[PDB]
């Protein structure tokens, strides 16, 4: 029935319910087994809404496909609905990407949107859950109301409920339930996933250009995997349908509730079914997508790989390829500290500011909503723009496929090109996992002190046929020039005078990241493999940390 009762539930407050960056991640057994534990964390949020607010507000909801996220989606409906929350809009099955409610909440000029993503954690029975909070510009809450959500949190002893609610998701329009002595109707509309946000591209991107590039009998070959995440049905109705791609482009394009049991993460190995199908040598281009559609991989033929780092790159240097920066023009560039300086000599060499900042989004958002900021990418398979207040994977193929179309060039000739022309920022990221935390901070600490001294700047290394100067070595610092904080303790950068950096960060098991990036002016040494080019700074970098004294490794758990 559509007319239902609003209740009042006694609850129990948990004390772990931290929303964080990306939103409050448990294990799918904690939200099952721990009685109300969502609920808790539904109405926390909500309770940060005004109640004078919320008759006119709209909540956009949807998420990644994950197992238990239709169940949470009706959980929302049913304490928005008692809380006099007025709307909200929802992707069709409960299907939205992360880009998508980031688009449709600017859109609608919702109050916000609440996404059920765990991004590229695993999915399934056994897997994770997130609950993911953004707030009115499209981007996630800031600390300040993320806290406020985990102060609620801990003491909350009632929740409001409509216990009999249900929507269904599997049908578009309107669908109206009367609340019971309430004038206002609670209303819920369930909109197709993918409209909205084609929709955004249709305008950002010259879809005839990709029709044709992507059609007939010269087409551009591609294979896209979704990876069983989000982004799957966004392939299939925006490259496929729209843009004549065959369906055979799809690939995994079809959202799994555990992600066809693997990790909607993509990278080399993660990815690997579609890096052993690209090196077959059929396709031109390859592009794998996480969970919630915000990160993304991107291949060449034979499954070339192309850094994330020079991927922003690339799409710097040939920014005007996409009409959105045509109109717009291009108000500024950023990446976070550790990700390359390929970046920066697009910026430095056509005189468009580059902001560097710490790792996480509110430093991005912060600097697109100050006008200055129209392309951003991070070394973990992060790019996007300021078309919307999250990173988008599938926006950074579609620029990709612009480029690749006025280019008239294969992937890895695009990138040739590029370090001919820039030089070659060679980089790799090293991950050492689950280390005591006792001597990765020894290592940090001591690492810091040996940089602050008088004498470290301009000490000398060397490592077969390589010197290198150490220009600046510091613990960044960013003073955010829009809301004046200042982030502290952002990583420990050893800066050489010829371009190269490495850069230490710290992250239940502490995670070491060293980042090395090796610049080589060189034009007979570009194309080579990063792993060759940059075993001197590697050698440099363990050395002056102490990293297998400290840690007692030997090797790093990942390398990117
Ligand atoms: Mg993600």
């Amino acid at each position: 029935s559509n007319m239902v009762k609003i209740v009042t539930v006694k609850t129990q407050a948990y004390q772990d319910q931290k929303p964080g960056t990306s939103g409050l991640r448990k294990r799918v057994k904690v939200f099952q087994s721990s009685a109300n534990y969502a609920e808790n964390f539904i109405q926390s949020i909500i309770s940060t809404v005004e109640p004078a607010q919320r008759q006119e507000a709209t909540l956009v909801v949807g998420g990644d496909g994950r197992f238990y996220m239709k169940e949470a989606i009706q959980l929302i409906a049913r304490i928005a609905a008692a809380n006099g929350i007025g709307r909200l809009v929802i992707g069709q099955n409960g299907i939205l990407s992360t880009p998508a409610v980031s688009c449709i909440i600017r859109k609608i000029k919702a109050i916000g949107g609440i996404i059920l993503t765990a991004s590229h954690n695993p999915g399934g029975p056994n897997g994770d859950f997130g609950i993911k909070f953004n707030i009115s510009n499209g981007g996630p809450a800031p600390e300040a109301i993320t806290d406020k959500i985990f102060q609620i949190s801990k003491t909350i002893e009632e929740y409001a409920v409509c216990p009999d609610l249900k929507v269904d998701l599997g049908v578009l329009g309107k669908q109206q339930f009367d609340l019971e002595n309430k004038f206002k109707p609670f209303t819920v509309e369930i909109v197709d996933s993918v409209e909205a946000y084609a929709t955004m591209l249709r305008s950002i991107f010259d879809f005839s250009a990709l029709k044709e590039l992507l059609s007939g009998p010269n087409r551009l070959k591609i294979r896209i995997d979704a990876m069983h995440g989000v982004v799957g049905p966004y392939v299939k109705k925006i490259l496929c349908e729209e843009l004549g791609a065959p369906a055979n482009s799809a690939v995994n394009c079809v959202p799994l509730e555990d992600f066809g049991g693997h990790h909607p993460d993509p990278n080399l190995t993660y990815a690997a079914d579609l890096v052993e199908t690209m090196k077959s040598g059929e396709h031109d281009f390859g592009a794998a997508f996480d969970g919630d559609g915000d990160r993304n991989m991107i291949l060449g033929k034979h499954g070339f790989f192309v850094n994330p780092s020079d991927s922003v790159a690339v799409i710097a240097a040939n920014i005007f390829s996409i009409p959105y920066f045509q109109q717009t023009g291009v108000r500024g560039f950023a990446r976070s500290m550790p990700t390359s300086g390929a970046l920066d000599r697009v910026a430095s060499a056509t005189k468009i500011a580059l902001y560097e900042t710490p790792t996480g989004w509110k430093f991005f958002g912060n600097l697109m909503d100050a006008s200055k900021l129209s392309l951003c990418g991070e070394e973990s398979f992060g790019t996007g723009s300021d078309h919307i207040r999250e990173k988008d994977g599938l926006w950074a193929v579609l620029a990709w496929l612009s480029i690749l179309a006025t280019r008239k060039q294969s992937v890895e000739d695009i990138l040739k090109d590029h370090w001919q022309k820039y030089g070659q920022n060679f980089f790799t990221r090293y991950d050492y996992e689950e280390v005591e935390a006792e001597g990765a901070n020894k290592m940090m600490k001591d690492l810091e002190a040996l940089m602050f001294d008088r004498s470290f700047v301009g000490k000398q290394f060397s490592a077969n046929d390589k010197v290198y100067t150490v220009e600046k070595a510091d613990n960044f610092e960013y003073s955010d020039p829009v809301d004046g904080s200042i982030s502290r303790n952002q990583g420990l950068r050893l800066i050489f005078t010829d371009g190269s950096r490495i850069v230490f960060r710290l992250s239940a098991g502490a995670t070491i990241r060293l980042y090395i990036d090796s610049y080589e002016k060189d034009v007979a040494k570009i194309n080579q493999d990063p792993q060759v080019m940059l075993a001197p700074l590697i050698s440099i970098a363990l050395k002056v940390s102490q990293l297998q004294e400290r840690t007692g490794r030997t090797a790093p758990t990942v390398i990117t």
